[PDB]
């Protein structure tokens, strides 16, 4: 039902800029066990590689972290009180390293025990934007059953499900731009 491929989106230039940061993304991905291509994909989608991007919501920087939510979440994962400042989120290394942490948090928490890497990946990008909870809720009210129900799908049926079930239009959209972004990235030798 969500017309999620319209308009088309040219990954080239936003991935090009995102790729500026790939050395950090490589290090960040490595440290947190996150696919560096995913990190770069997210940077390209959320900020188009612009480290000073700032949303209506006051989400900040390359990976559009919000200090009160994902910021706070990552601070607690590291044993820290409080939230990162705006200033620290505009730092490209701290920002990316924090997005990586946050992706790791989603993978080892809300989304734990997804089998297929590719669905996992799609789940991450939709969770990252519009929240793991809202995603699971589209399957079932109980987490464990929603996850069993996700493992009964392959990536394309997952995308179909998000397209028809997720309230947020940007959820399936992100999966489309993920794939455009991964395509642009084959033109960059690791």
């Amino acid at each position: 039902k969500h017309d999620y491929t319209n308009p088309p989106w040219n990954a080239k230039v936003p991935v090009q800029r995102a790729m500026q940061w790939m050395p950090i993304s490589q290090k960040a991905g490595a440290a947190w066990g996150v696919d560096p291509q995913l990190i770069t994909a997210i940077i390209a989608i959320e900020s188009g590689g612009n480290p000073n991007a700032v949303s209506k919501s006051n989400a900040i920087g390359l990976m559009q972290l919000k200090a009160s939510t994902s910021g706070r979440d990552v601070y607690r994962r590291m044993g820290w009180s409080g939230e990162p400042t705006t200033s620290e989120l505009k730092n490209p290394e701290r920002n990316i390293s924090m997005g990586a942490a946050y992706l790791n948090i989603l993978e080892t928490g809300p989304l734990a025990g997804i089998e297929d890497p590719k669905v996992l990946q799609y789940a991450l990008v939709v969770s990252y934007a519009n929240g793991a909870g809202a995603l699971l809720r589209t399957f079932s009210s109980d987490r464990k059953k929603a996850i069993s129900k996700i493992n009964d799908l392959d990536a394309d049926e997952f995308l179909e499900h998000v397209a028809r079930n997720h309230p947020a239009p940007q959820a399936p959209r992100f999966i489309y731009k993920l794939e455009q972004a991964l395509d642009a990235m084959l033109e960059h030798h690791h």
